[PDB]
Order: structure tokens, then C-alpha cells, then sequence
């Protein structure tokens, strides 16, 4: 029962980030009211916490790259952890800004309650 | 288990910009299947099913994919679910029900069904 409904809540979570096009706007409605969020960017390291602080930092991450998906390399599925290893899916007319993308994403009831966000 | 995650994962190929990540897993003699009403698309092969995905999966606008029910039985796994399908400004929702064997750690059918 609460097995396979925590499973079905993943999926939705996975198609909607990594596969329905970006649909990255639909974050909120899927985070956790309280969903941390820890960004690695080389030597700076910043966390955020509460849904709009999350929103907020990370749709300025995603405007800095030009996101618009992830071109996915590999993907473990661990309980409730989605641990994804990938490549910018940037909006530039070349290469230039496609940076190598680490993300772990904890889904907890059916709501994301943890990102991180790792960049080299 | 491990079953469980592996067929999940495995499911997760779909998602991954290109296609090479199913062709490294699904066996040379792959079947694809897609069932649409009167329209019956059926593929054998490696090669041939990679571009019935380029055609298909590409063209296809999916949106607000809901999952209803995943089952796996052995090395069968049974999603149904449904999204939103878009051409142009039209757009409904439809039920769908994917299907994918595995054998020997090969995707050996995918089997996609749509009432």
C-alpha cells in the first residue's frame, strides 16, 4: 500500500524534471513546504531552505546556465533518493555552457524534501 | 529489491535525450508494439525499434504524465498511467499502459497500449 504509492510518486517525479521537457516552473508545486536545497559550485557552497527561498535560488541557478533539461548519463533509484550524473541541456547555440551536473533529489510523501545540486 | 530498482531504472531510459542508453540494453531482437485504437505499430529489432522511437517519442508532445499503477511480476513490468498529448493548440488526455520484459538483463519487448 504505502510501498508502491511512494514508488508511484517517484516516477511522476522523474518524468516531470528530467523527461516532460524542462517543466523545471513545476517545481513548486512538487516541493516540500520545507525542501532544502544545497548547491555546489566549485568553492561556494550555498543552502536554502522553505519552498520559496528553494524556488527562488533555483530558478536563478537555472538562468545562469540557461537550462532547459539535463542530458542524462546515468540514474540510480535508492529508496527514496534519485541520484542523477548528466549534462546541461543549455539553451546557447553550442557547447560552451554545458557543464558536467551531479543531482540528488529525496522524495519524502510524495513531496521533494531535499535537492542537491553538485557542479564542476 | 534490487529487481524492483534495476526494472525501474531501466524504464528510466526513456528520458535521456538520445537514444544510446536503450540500445546498449535492449536485446538485438527487440520487439516494440504500439497499440492506438485501429493503428498497430509493431517493430522487430535493435536497430528498427531505435527508429521507430525517433520517429515516435520525438513528434509526440507528452505532458502531465500521471502514474496510476506499476506491478512487477517477475521479469514483466506493468505500468498504467495517463498524460496529456498535444497537436498544435488541441490537446486531451488518454490512458496508457506501458509494458516491458526483460530478459537476461535485456530489454526484449516494449509494448506501449492506449485506449
Amino acid at each position: 500500500g504505502d510501498e508502491e504509492e511512494k514508488h508511484l510518486r517517484d516516477m511522476m517525479e522523474i518524468v516531470i524534471k528530467l523527461f516532460m521537457t524542462g517543466d523545471w516552473d513545476a517545481f513548486h508545486e512538487m516541493a516540500d513546504p520545507d525542501v532544502k536545497f544545497q548547491v555546489d559550485v566549485g568553492d561556494k557552497h550555498i543552502h536554502r531552505h522553505g519552498r520559496e527561498e528553494v524556488v527562488e535560488e533555483l530558478i536563478r541557478l537555472l538562468e545562469h546556465w540557461r537550462v532547459r533539461n539535463i542530458r542524462i548519463h546515468d540514474i540510480k533509484l535508492i529508496g527514496d533518493k534519485l541520484v542523477v550524473e548528466g549534462r546541461w541541456e543549455t539553451s546557447y547555440g553550442d557547447k560552451s555552457h554545458d557543464e558536467d551536473v551531479e543531482l540528488i533529489v529525496i522524495v519524502v510523501d510524495g513531496k521533494i524534501k531535499k535537492v542537491r545540486i553538485i557542479i564542476r
